[PDB]
């Protein structure tokens, strides 16, 4: 089976029909004011964990999620566990606590500002990744603090290959703990804007990072996608969207196609254009498991791109 | 009394406690990527016209609130200005739907990007300022579009003088719509990002929008404003702010200072130094309407920042 630790939450959504971009003017005093008319709020599933375990089951992985909700409103979200088929064996529900809960402002280019009212997840360390069984490959993504560095230190002690995904959670990190985090991990997964981050606050350049792991993979937006190692590249090419309606979440559907694609033994060509596929699926709906293919579906949609079929 | 056409909103502000200029990587594909803990929801009391008849009404002014709520969550707000005496004469709630809800998201430059839910503001050309009695002075801010037209057309027929604030309703106008409001206002408040975009909506420069109102008001946050009329620009400097907490408002805080002074026949210089002032005392507090001042606190605040007592002239003064 294949861990997924990360956040667990439920989702609001602003998405600006535009580019923020277009927007700031920083020869003025404000950089930037904006109001745009939304629609009824939708609170949608999600959370880092939520989403990669959705997008790993779309394609007929053995997704395990761990993280933790609060008891108060997690049944809507046990309930969808239950009628996808997704295994709550590590989702732990804490009494008397509510859920996390982001408020996520963004844009078409994916520029998330988000509040986020982290509610149980910042007991997510109650859950060992230690305690798991019989896990071939991890991710470890944005979650609370304690539980993220825990995760990571558990499975390198058992020497299960895992994705460091620090994301949301980078600010959390300081220059230690994130270079440690690095060391440990198999594979970092990143946005171009993250890798920067993760750049400035280790003191390294990404070729360096690229010698400390075995793919350090760059999601780039509408520009697909690179997996970088320390002997070459993969360039990953982005798959046209039928429409792009809501980019929140594409990372994670980025997240589970990789995952499956290493389960599986593709190459990182092949993992990484399964991943771009995901993600190109996932934009054109609202919300971050709005987009439903069944497995036909994607399969079909990946020799369409991309001109053959996956091994 | 003083009509004041706007929204009228429950709000939901995340404050970023930083500045947005610090985490903009343009040459990345993802431009700004943000995640920051915030305590749990609070709804506060918000829109443009209640937020600047709740800075009027400190001050003493008579301050009447015309706009749309909805009867689902409206009691809150209706109770509110019970108790602070504010009229409900033109506030309408409009059965079986929700007020409007803004979620705003702050950084401490006075940066907003905000979501906005319109809800009952959809309908708020169902009040019409023309129609409103004995009014003397009156402002238009945000709103729903047709209601932002619909009041500026209304005022103008009837005589009353009035502010054009487009505000966040700016991307609602074009420029056509935007060149005639300007002409039929008495005075425009704006902050500067917004009379950039108003200059490059209309194809006017601030030269020619100055030419068509009696006065050209753009705010400038920390650094205070400036006040363009007839004989010259008044410089307003900013009051020293006890501490910033929650810029969001400061505006509106600003506008109902400077109807005070307009109604009550302040100069220029000191209207808006007034206006200066309430956005300071605004932004020492979270929520556009939780600073509370005393009017006497005003005043003795008002005599530390520019050594003098803000005073009128009842020959400069407004009447009906
Ligand atoms: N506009 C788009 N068109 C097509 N695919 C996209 C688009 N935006 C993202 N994707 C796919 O999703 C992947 C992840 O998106 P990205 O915005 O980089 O991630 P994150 O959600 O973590 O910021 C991209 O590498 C790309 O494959
Ligand atoms: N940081 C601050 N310190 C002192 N006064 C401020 C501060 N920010 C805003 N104000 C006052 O509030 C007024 C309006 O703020 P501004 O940010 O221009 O308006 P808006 O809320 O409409 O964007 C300013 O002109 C100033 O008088
Ligand atoms: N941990 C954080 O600070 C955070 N911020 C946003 N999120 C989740 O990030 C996902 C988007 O990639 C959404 O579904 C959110 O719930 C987070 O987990
Ligand atoms: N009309 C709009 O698009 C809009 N956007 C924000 N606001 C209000 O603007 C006020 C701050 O000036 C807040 O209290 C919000 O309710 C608005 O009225
Ligand atoms: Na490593
Ligand atoms: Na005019």
């Amino acid at each position: 089976a294949t861990l997924i630790c990360g956040s667990i939450a439920y989702d609001n959504i602003m998405t600006f029909e535009g580019r923020f971009r277009e927007h700031i003017l920083p020869d003025q005093v404000h950089l930037i004011n904006l109001s745009f008319l939304v629609p009824t709020m939708r609170r949608e599933f999600g959370g880092c964990a939520g989403n990669i375990a959705y997008a790993l089951n779309l394609l007929g992985g053995d997704a395990r999620m761990m993280g933790t909700l609060g008891a108060v409103d997690a049944q809507p979200y046990l309930d969808r566990m239950d009628a996808l088929g997704l295994s709550r064996e590590y989702v732990r529900v804490l009494p008397d606590t509510y859920s996390a809960q982001a408020m996520i402002t963004t844009d078409l280019d994916n520029n998330q500002i988000t509040a986020f009212h982290p509610g149980a997840m910042m007991q997510s360390h109650v859950n060992h990744a230690g305690e798991a069984k019989d896990i071939k490959l991890a991710i470890v993504g944005p979650d609370g603090f304690q539980g993220m560095v825990q995760h990571t230190e558990e499975l390198a002690q058992a020497g299960v290959p895992f994705i460091f995904d620090p994301g949301q959670g980078l600010p959390l990190f300081d220059g230690a703990t994130l270079r440690r985090s690095i060391e440990l991990a198999t594979y970092i997964a990143v946005n171009d804007y993250e890798a920067k981050l993760v750049c400035d606050k280790t003191g390294w350049s990404e070729d360096e990072i690229a010698s400390r792991v075995q793919a350090l993979i760059i999601t780039r937006g509408e520009h697909g996608a690179t997996i970088r190692h320390r002997d070459g590249t993969e360039q990953i090419p982005a798959v046209r969207a039928e429409r792009v309606i809501d980019p929140t979440g594409c990372g994670d559907a980025f997240r589970g196609g990789l995952l499956y694609g290493i389960e599986h033994g593709f190459d990182w060509a092949t993992a990484g254009r399964l991943a771009s596929l995901m993600g190109a699926l996932k934009i054109a709906h609202q919300g971050p498991q709005t987009y439903a293919p069944t497995r036909a579906e994607i399969d079909a949609r990946f020799e369409t791109a991309f001109g053959y079929r996956p091994k």
